[PDB]
DNA sequence: CGTGTAAGGAATTCTGACACG
DNA sequence: CGTGTAAGGAATTCTGACACG
C-alpha cells in the first residue's frame, strides 16, 4: 500500500522524475495528478504520483496538449476501478 | 520496492509514527536506523525506517535500552540476508 | 501553451545546548 | 538516559508575475 501514500515533498519528485518544479506544480495545474497537502500548505506526493508524472512527461515529448493527456489518464482510472 | 526508497523528510515521518523530531533524530544517533541525507543535510527516511521507528518506540515503552534495541535489530538483519 | 526566472515571504529542518535525572 | 525547549541560521516550498510564443 506504500505505493499511493503521499509522502514526499516536491524536491523528491523533481530528482526522482527528473522534471522541474515548474512542470510538476503545472501538470497539477491541469488536474492530471492531485497530490495532498499538509495544513501549512506544502504538497504532498505518493510513489504512484511519481510514476503518473512520468507517464505526462513520456506523452508531453510525444507532443501532446494536457488535455489529451488528461482524458488519457480519466479512461485508466475507470477501467481501474473494474 | 517502494517499502525502502528513502524519500521523506522528518515532518512526515513525525506525523506517521506519531513521535517527536527529538526522538527520531536521537534513535538515529543510537545508530538504530540509518536515514539517507539530501546534499542539503535534510534526512530522508523510507517506509521501511518508519516501520523500524514503530518497533524501537514499541521496545522504548516497555524499559528497553536503545543499546538492548540496537542488539535485537541487529540480530534481525542477518536473519534477512539468509 | 508549456516552462523558465526573479521576488518576497512562510514553513521546515539542522545542530548544539541547557535541563532533569 | 531519553526527551523537551528555546536559538539562530540554512534550505524548501508556495504563489503570482513577466516572458516567448
Amino acid at each position: 500500500s506504500y505505493r499511493d501514500k503521499k509522502v514526499m515533498s516536491i524536491g523528491i519528485v523533481k530528482e526522482l522524475t527528473g522534471l522541474s518544479e515548474r512542470q510538476i506544480r503545472y501538470y497539477e495545474k491541469r488536474s492530471l495528478l492531485f497530490p495532498d497537502r499538509t495544513n501549512t500548505g506544502i504538497r504532498k506526493y505518493s510513489f504512484s504520483d511519481v510514476e503518473r508524472l512520468m507517464d505526462i512527461a513520456d506523452r508531453i515529448e510525444e507532443g501532446v496538449q494536457t488535455s489529451e493527456i488528461r482524458t488519457e489518464l480519466a479512461k485508466k482510472d475507470e477501467a481501474r476501478k473494474m
